């Protein structure tokens, strides 16, 4: 771990995040997945509540070639070990053995059309659910129970940096999954 | 103001640009929002026209941690990070309890699914005309005229920066919207 | 003419020039392989050796992005304005529209051909021969440069993006028959909308 501004950034390499991600499984409570760059870590020096849950994220992954360049003044980080990149080779390892998969975030259709593309890609991966990332607080309760009810396992939050990480934390306690992790405009890239 | 590389940038909260916004719908005059980033502000010092426009907008809203992390420097920083898309939005919210919003920019059918989208999320929002940002000198006033007369107030600007400004500033005066504000990908976000 | 930002080397050139080159790039029976650094691609040289080595061997790197235009104000010989990569992908199809076999490979599912539906309604006359997803197979891969080949394209843009665009190019630069191969990230996702 090196902190970058306040910010701690797991020194790992893409199969170091991965097998990490693979041994959370393996653990009955829920990890908190983050993958800060640049504009993250800035977001922290304003936001003191984004630096707490920052600091107290299971994983912060270094996405974004910009704090991997800062880290090369320090033992620097390996390698850039991108967001989008972390959850499609997470997801392929996982697809093999039928790990229940939460999409929550973007626009309406955006998680269904990512889930079908997931499915085409990883063929036997299991996406017990999906729903927009544009709920209300009343409409978050139900969220909540379906993904919990579903038996969903690895969630996926789609809400974009503070949103996601912020939504996560302050549901730690309600969310029964192993693994939350954010992944920002993830969903649209895969939907398209 | 803080003068933030030659670029005026407001010291607002989330809060103060929303009620900023609600009050310029109560002149009878053209208001420019711009959301000002660290690509913005270093496109400005190549960009002398570019820069001029910045310098005569009616409100330069800090959207990016960049800038927000910048003004650390300064004896008076930035409060918060104010971000376009939640503004626009936020905006929005507020004003569909019947203010007449167009949608101009995007590619073909973003600015339609995009306007579908938010008469999902906030019910009774009032958007009354659309248009893809893809058009030629000569469709361009009668984009204009449609504006005009379908009695548009607010009008959101989704042609990337610096395009988006540099429209606003040449139609200032042929457009009679109270608001005109650069969005760039908020349409294709809310679109999906 | 060329400026070394970080150790990526940065054509000097200005967004007509750009456009004049790449048509120019047209009269060569040889891929020419097109870039448009900025500073994500910049710093992502520094700790990729493998990536840096292919940017030092592209036939044009265009500046896109304002970071690496601002950090050439210090240099003796600045660069004279931004030439953005999806502004640059819209000119030099505006101009080849009236005349060139392109091909369209990257991006998700249904995005290449709603992006060709939408250039063939943005640009009447142009001739795009073929599109493909970029979540292709190593199986697949040569079904695409077979198609791209056979379907006699000229130009070919990916969307795949960065640095994965300009490894996939250079990977296959001996197996291309196309003129000109550029790296157009999330260009197709912005005109498809
Ligand atoms: O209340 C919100 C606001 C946004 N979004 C989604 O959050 C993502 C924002 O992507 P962005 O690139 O801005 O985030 P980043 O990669 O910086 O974390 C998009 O998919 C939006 O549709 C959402 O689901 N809920
Ligand atoms: O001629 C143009 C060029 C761009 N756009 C739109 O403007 C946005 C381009 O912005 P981008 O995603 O590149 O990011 P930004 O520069 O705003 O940060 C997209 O919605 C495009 O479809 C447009 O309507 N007309
Ligand atoms: O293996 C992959 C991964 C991504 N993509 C596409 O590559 C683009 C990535 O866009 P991005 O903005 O991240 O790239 P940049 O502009 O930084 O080069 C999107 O269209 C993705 O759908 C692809 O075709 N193949």
């Amino acid at each position: 771990r090196l902190d970058i501004f306040g910010v701690p950034i797991d020194r790992v390499t893409m199969i170091q995040a991965v097998d990490i991600l693979n041994n959370f499984l393996q653990e009955n409570r829920l990890h908190i997945v983050a993958t800060p760059n640049a504009e993250i870590v800035m977001m922290a020096q304003k936001d003191k509540e984004y630096m707490e849950i920052l600091n107290n994220t299971d994983l912060n992954v270094p996405d974004g070639s910009g704090i991997v360049f800062a880290s090369k003044v320090f033992k620097p980080l390996p390698e850039r070990v991108a967001g989008f990149d972390l959850m499609l080779e997470f997801i392929k390892g996982i697809s093999s053995k039928g790990v229940k998969i939460y999409l929550l975030g973007a626009a309406c259709q955006v998680a269904e059309q990512a889930r079908a593309n997931l499915e085409k890609l990883y063929p036997g991966v299991k996406i017990v659910g999906t729903h927009h990332g544009y709920f209300t607080e009343e409409e978050e309760n139900k969220i909540i129970e379906e993904i919990n009810n579903k038996g969903a396992e690895v969630l996926f939050v789609a809400l974009g940096a503070p949103k996601q990480e912020k939504w996560i934390y302050k549901n730690k306690d309600k969310l029964k999954v192993k693994i939350a992790m954010g992944v920002g405009g993830s969903f649209d890239v895969i939907a398209g």
